[PDB]
């Protein structure tokens, strides 16, 4: 998928929004992984995907979180640099 | 069972009472068959459901505390990356 | 937006309510989050929505306050050569 | 909950309230959940809540002192441009 | 047993007291057993108290100064954010 | 607080007043604090209110001396011109 | 590439312009790394890509405002030696 | 512990002097607790009273040595201010 | 045994000579118990006391090197504050 | 200690011998402290004597060196003035 | 050890041989250990001599540059105030 | 082995030197014990003698590349109290 | 291999396509190997040579990464020196 | 090394030239070790070799960009003394 030049489409919320909205539906995948072992804890398949996406999901926000640090770092150079 | 998107609805407590209350009517029956076999020691039966139960308990709590203490790692590092 | 000449509309006090009234909605979304995250700290949307809207903020004073120093520099500037 | 415009209802000391008030219900619980251990250590429940409410208690000073830490920031930040 | 707000009675010391005073009978019972095994090494009761005692011992540490540990992270992080 | 036309109040020393009498209670309640953390180092709470203080303390000190300091340049920059 | 006298061709916008046009194409890849990542997260090399262009990016931000803030010096340095 | 108008008491001796004396005795009672661990360094509750008191040590250093340095800043700001 | 105040007392060289020193008897022992076992190592006795003073050097150095280890983090902390 | 007429006792040699003799046993402190390192680097104590009273004869200079440049300039006005 | 008013004995140089020489026969002994490990890398003793050491020597640096440092803002400080 | 004033001597290149050439000798017997397994992997001391080199071949690599480290640090150390 | 003078040779996208196209290969056997346990997961060889170069792979990432971070710092350090 | 009296010597570009030429060959030895580990990532002595290296050239570019900016400092302080 090609990005506008961001150099307009500079915008931290969007990022964000992609970072959430594309594992929204992981995220209601990993909850119902919960729900699926509430009955069935005794299903390794189960317990695998639960996991798998639980840990997916520790990297999720790591991956999110990070890309908004680093942004801030560089409007906060701009400012100083012309402050 | 679909789960409201986890993003507004993402509660460490919530995620604890679904592995308490689901196990809780479980757990009666491992401390009722525990009681069975304090009336008769020599069912093989009662023997076998109370041990699954018992080992089944042991996963029950493996499964629980494991997820909260992920659920911790993610809140903390939001915390940092934004320290 | 376009603006009427500056030449003429130059005023300082208008410059800072353009930083203040066009973040005073974000500054209420961050106490909301604040507020949200009193009611429940285990989310970790919340606690990212909180923090960067906190970064955002320190940004958004940092950035009215920058704007209004360099302005008094011109004035300054002006006065000391008709001085 | 609502806040009003902040710019007026900027107070540091609030801020901390928030974080205090609202988690000294959550402190109350676990030290009683610690006086509990102190009754029946071998309660695994008890064990869980009291260590989740401790996990969660780090949480909780530790957004608090970081949200203090960046309001003097901001503080400091207007204090210098104007210095 | 309710605790007065944490807040102002947060002490290091008092935690750990609570781990100590409240076991140091049970300390008392373990090398009582052991005594009593001294005595007579062929009695499983004795055997399964003093073992059962001993091992709950080990967790009666574990739990002690783990305790502490998380509150000097507490401490040093407020330390480290006014630092 | 209204204050009568400045013009005529001007007083550098009622404006430092400000700035000392304000904040003395304050300063009291900080080294209160240093003797509250003398006798219980390990509250978090303390540790926050007293750290807090300091660095409020710090902004005290910050705004006065800089107050002063913009007066100073006020009163020479009038000589000046009527040198 | 050769440049024409830069005494004569000495553009601030320029400076810029090189900055931005020779990095637009680079952003482009960024963001088209994040919808990558978007798709697959689980891809170590889309990781390292996005992240090290992410990183580049920060440079590519701080030599853009850092060249300009040069510039204003010696802008700003001339018109006050012919002040 | 009340204390006299800081404005007049500020010492900065005196604040190191609060963090040195009022440790001195739980300097010794670690000192102390090494020399009985080189007794008997196999009881447990020595080596948690020893490593609890040495990490306090550690506490008591970091904010004994962080309140000075705050107060540098404070006096230097001043002189600066007025320099 | 008493210290004197650490404060003018505080040699890292001495803590370590101290759990050194202390334990150098407590070598021997562990070197000769080896001996021992090399002219009869079918005595349980002796495996017994070699394996239990083999541990204990274990702990003897652990206890030695990680109070060393945060001596150092003190000192380092000082020199860092004021740097 | 009050003051003669400073009218009179206005001596730029005096006011500087002030800030050096009163600080001369301090700076020999100092030093001492470097020497008190030099034979134990290891004392936290002697670390935070030293490096305070380093800190503080940086503050000493700067008070001196100030308050002469403030006086120069007095003179030099009132020159001007009469000129 | 006594050390002249330094007013008229401030050598930078004699600082830092104060730093070199008083370390020069320590530095000797961390690079003996070193030789005494080449020969026998399987004794803890000389690991534990060797790493203590050689971590002092880091802290060795440190305030030996560290002192320069401080010495050279003082340096500087005057020159600048009567620049 | 005694080691020429470091100071001047200081060479990180030699001090991997030592850990490297020191060792050489015993990486060949290690790959020689393999060797020797190669031909009879049912010598229970050959595996005794090949498992010890390999163990300690683990903290020859440690010892160096930690030496390294520190070293590394030392040098940035300087640079940036001198930066 | 020679490399021409990395001075003029120094390009980060270079270094990593080092790292990934050297390993391209062995990523292909790696992922070959896992195909191959698919048909057959009780081959230990093909455990073995998987595992292996799996354990392989995460140090392949783990130096590709680690050298591109180190490059980062160099540039950065670049930049804020001539800042 | 002697060098001709700085004072007409002194050529900010042979200072550099110094830093430059002077690693030249172990920037290439460092992108040779790079190549060899291609090769073989799997040896300790190549990875030590390297990443030593790879150190060493962090702080080569240190030092010889550190002494660059303080040049500058020296003449732009004399264009400014003499402005």
């Amino acid at each position: 998928m090609s990005v506008t030049v961001p150099d307009k489409d500079w915008t931290l919320s969007s990022l964000s929004e992609t970072f959430d909205d594309g594992t929204q539906t992981l995220q209601g995948q990993l909850t119902s992984a919960l729900n699926a072992l509430a009955e069935n804890p005794s299903n390794p398949q189960l317990l695998a995907e639960y996991q798998s996406k639980l840990s997916e999901y520790t990297l999720y926000r790591n991956a999110q979180s990070n890309t908004v640090k680093v942004i801030k770092d560089v409007d906060a150079a701009i400012i100083q640099n012309f402050r």
